[PDB]
């Protein structure tokens, strides 16, 4: 029950308690783990992955009310051997996502150092998944901005909750992509592209999201809800931004937008949002000189956008384009 190596790693079936030492993922290999129903999995040792050529995810863990209990461990993904500022869009073969986690449990206490490019895939769940106290530290790929699609949290699943985590990178501290019922909340990002739903594609749907109590600081954005111009059979619906602190905002302090991957013009109308809310604890957003406070720009939106307890500052006015819905400040104008 003390997994070693890779190949240690297929032997696990009957442990209820797994120990997960520290070993490198030689060239060539990735570490796979389906442990046993309501296993605890500990890390008792850093994972140190070579420089590969494989597709990602290079660590897969796919269990059923798993308990891992990560003890300040390191997945050290040696991103900086890959990155060449274009991450996944061109350029080097960059691994991702880095790991993938599937199925149900809560997953604490642990870090990703340095991920090629996207670092937690998180989904399908088949219960509620936990992410607690989760670090992404990808800064070292600040240096000459050669990192790139280092998102944090890339979420396709149902009944997640992520609290509590750090990501500091060089993109969405999360992406929140498909799924109903995910929390996101006390978390600290820096660095990146702010927390986000999308990009929305060809029939996707994001529902029921609460994002609480977050810090993001020196961001691209601060929220963004992004929708491709040309995606359809999707949609975002009742998402609620309560208690949330920002600032050092480059871009757009929000920007919600059905044009992706542009910013604004001629959006799309097959990805509706609806039921988007700033209620509960003050999100105060405070952008830089050259930034934009508020943007939305839709093709396609409904219902009563309560935003009372937005309030945006600094930079210049965005535009609004709601479409059918109302929204209600705020002050971000
Ligand atoms: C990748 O970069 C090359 C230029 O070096 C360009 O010709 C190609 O079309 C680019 N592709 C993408 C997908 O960005
Ligand atoms: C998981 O989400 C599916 C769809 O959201 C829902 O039907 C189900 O009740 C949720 N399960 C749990 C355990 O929350
Ligand atoms: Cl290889």
């Amino acid at each position: 029950c003390t997994v070693k190596s890779v190949d240690d790693a297929k032997d696990i079936a009957g442990c209820s308690a797994v120990t997960l030492n520290g070993f490198t993922v030689p060239a060539g290999n990735t570490l796979v783990l389906n442990p046993d129903k309501g296993a605890t999995v500990t890390m008792a040792g850093d994972i140190t992955f070579a420089k590969t050529t494989l597709d990602g995810p290079l660590f897969t863990i796919d269990g059923t009310g798993i308990n891992f209990v990560g003890a300040d461990h390191i997945f050290d993904g040696n991103g900086a051997l890959y990155w060449d500022g274009k991450g996944t869009n061109n350029g080097t073969h960059k691994p991702h996502p880095f790991l993938k986690i599937k199925g149900s449990g809560t997953y604490k206490k642990f870090e990703v150092l340095n991920s090629p490019a996207q670092a937690i895939s998180v989904g399908p769940t088949d219960a509620h998944l936990t992410l607690d106290g989760i670090t992404v530290d990808d800064f070292a790929g600040d240096t000459k901005n050669l990192g790139h699609n280092t998102d944090g949290f890339d979420v396709s699943a149902n009944n997640v909750t992520i609290q509590n985590c750090i990501v500091k990178n060089q993109d969405d501290c999360i992406a929140i992509n498909d799924g109903n019922n995910i929390r996101f909340e006390n978390n600290q990002c820096s660095g990146g592209h702010g927390i986000s739903i999308g990009s929305i594609a060809t029939g996707k749907h994001v529902s029921n999201v609460v994002i609480k109590g977050n810090t993001v600081t020196r961001s691209m954005y601060g929220v963004r809800i992004k929708a491709q111009r040309t995606a359809t059979s999707a949609s975002v619906s009742g998402v609620t931004y309560d208690a949330n602190t920002i600032s050092g905002i480059a871009k757009y302090g929000v920007l919600i937008s059905q044009s992706y991957p542009d910013d604004v013009g001629n959006p799309g109308t097959g990805a509706p949002f609806s039921d988007v809310n700033f209620t509960g604890g003050a999100t105060t957003i405070k952008v830089n000189n050259a930034a934009t406070r508020v943007t939305v720009e839709c093709g396609n939106c409904s219902g009563n956008w309560n935003w009372s307890q937005l309030t945006v500052t600094g930079g210049k006015a965005g535009t609004i384009k709601s479409d059918k819905a109302k929204i209600t400040g705020g002050q971000y104008l």
